[PDB]
């Protein structure tokens, strides 16, 4: 049950009718995400302006009750504002309920073959170019798994098949991708992060890969090898050795990963 209580203006900081709720980061990172991943979706929906921010920030400058460190970022207290219409705002109200009990996640779907010389398995990754308006907690540019978000109403797996398709190209079958767990470590000052799910589904080694088919400009593609090739940065030497600049993949190991960040 979420509890909106109406205001009859926003304060200055906000510059439509304008509703507040007053709550934990526990439940407001559902209905907003890192990249505003629900948000977006809640506006998209129904039309509604979705603002987040910590109700006592100063005691996210804490490092030890009732004002100074929080436990953990569940325990963060968010004010959450929405500026819609009274219908869009009766409309997005019902959608956040059903998103705090969905569990709405990041999702990584571990695309892996296997090589006749080894035990070790390769992993499909791509790399992300991110937005200069991010988080903290974000760098540049992600290394990562394919996978990205669950939507609103969307299955684990689901979401996982479906966003391997979008940055990979890729069409698996559902009877092959197997959920691993899930990753969640974050800290007070990161409210908004949250927790990833993972899949691994083995594919043939030399299946075709044509890479993202959704928002291909933002991903690393089309480089000059022979340059980053005299990056500093090992990642990016690595990557010049074994992407494939035409799709902005590249099959590695976790272990060669581990040993360019020695």
């Amino acid at each position: 049950t979420i509890q909106l209580e109406k205001l009859s203006h926003p304060p200055a900081r906000f510059d439509s009718f304008v509703y507040k709720w007053q709550t934990k980061a526990a439940l407001a990172r559902k209905v907003s995400g890192p990249m505003r991943e629900w948000a977006a979706e809640l506006k998209y929906r129904t039309g509604v302006h979705i603002e987040l921010e910590p109700t006592y920030p100063e005691r996210l400058s804490e490092n030890a009750t009732q004002w100074g460190a929080y436990e953990t970022a569940d325990d963060v207290d968010i004010t959450v504002y929405l500026f819609g219409s009274e219908r869009g705002i009766f409309n997005c109200h019902k959608l956040m309920e059903a998103a705090i009990q969905q569990d709405p996640v990041y999702v990584r779907l571990g695309i892996f073959r296997r090589l006749a010389n080894s035990s070790e398995v390769e992993w499909l990754m791509l790399r992300r170019i991110n937005r200069e308006l991010r988080p903290p907690d974000i760098p540049p540019i992600s290394l990562k798994l394919p996978g990205k978000w669950t939507l609103l109403y969307e299955r684990y797996k689901e979401a996982a098949i479906r966003t391997l398709w979008e940055e990979t190209g890729i069409t698996v079958d559902a009877s092959n991708v197997y959920p691993t767990g899930h990753l969640y470590q974050t800290v007070p000052q990161y409210y908004w992060r949250v927790p990833v799910r993972y899949f691994v589904a083995e594919v043939p080694s030399d299946i075709r890969v044509e890479g993202p088919q959704v928002v291909p400009l933002q991903y690393m593609r089309n480089w000059d090898a022979r340059l980053l090739r005299q990056s500093p940065d090992p990642i990016d030497r690595a990557w010049a050795q074994l992407a494939d600049p035409a799709t902005g993949c590249a099959w590695m190991k976790a272990s060669m990963i581990d040993q360019l960040q020695k």
